[PDB]
């Protein structure tokens, strides 16, 4: 966890809608790291809102048994994702096999 005032995630936090505030919570525990997660609030806003937003649909597509559970999944892959950039984050890289699984 950070420490101090309020940081970039705070700071963005009031630019984002209440859905984008919830999954930056849930990003950053996915990283683990502040610094992991800073480098997410460094990026562009067109670029953060959509990546966000698109974690939410696909978390939004799993609300069932083991929803918990791919919701916690879902996490590692987000990292693994915007590890090499959020320009090409999407349905390419980052979806949830809980409505697609096969």
């Amino acid at each position: 966890g950070a420490m101090g005032p309020k940081s970039k995630e705070e700071l963005l936090r009031e630019k984002l809608s209440e859905d984008q505030k919830t999954h930056l919570d849930w990003l950053k525990e996915a990283l683990g790291n502040d610094g992991e997660f800073d480098k997410f609030l460094g990026y562009d806003e067109s670029k953060i809102k959509t990546a966000l937003d698109h974690i939410k649909s696909e978390l939004d597509k799993c609300n069932g048994n083991d929803a918990d559970q791919q919701k916690t999944t879902f996490k590692q892959t987000v990292q693994g994702a915007l590890s090499g950039g959020i320009d090409g984050f999407g349905s390419n890289n980052a979806v949830t096999t809980c409505g697609n699984g096969s």
